């Protein structure tokens, strides 16, 4: 719950994203919470990606963010991963507070 704590847990992030909608490595993050899963139009999303399905809700989000590939294998995306749950929900609500 802590968006400030959160800005410092996106340094992990913005090495591949971005919260000013561009796209780059990943899809810009800005609008994310609760945004359709490979929703962004022209990002090429890996096919595991594009069929997951549902949206980035809080809880999808938490438990992608600690292993990305236990949630989508097969994902594009290489990071390893937040093991902290104080730091994903802070993350979270610093997403939140983006919007
Ligand atoms: C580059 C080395 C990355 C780092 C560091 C992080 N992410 Fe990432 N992310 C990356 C790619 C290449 C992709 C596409 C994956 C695919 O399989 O197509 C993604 C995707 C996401 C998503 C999905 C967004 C969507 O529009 O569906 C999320 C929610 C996401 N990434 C979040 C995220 C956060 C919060 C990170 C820091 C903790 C993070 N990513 C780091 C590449 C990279």
């Amino acid at each position: 719950a802590d968006p400030a704590a959160g800005e410092k847990v996106f340094g992990k992030c913005k090495a591949c994203h971005k919260l000013d909608g561009n796209d780059g490595v990943g899809p810009h993050l800005n609008g994310v919470v609760g945004r359709t899963v490979a929703g962004v139009d022209g990002f090429n999303y890996s096919d595991p990606m594009k069929a997951h399905g549902g949206d980035w809700t809080p809880e999808a989000l938490q438990e992608f963010l600690t292993n990305p590939k236990a949630v989508v294998k097969g994902t594009k995306m290489a990071f390893a991963g937040l093991p902290k749950i104080e730091d994903r929900a802070n993350l979270i609500a610093y997403l939140e507070g983006q919007q």
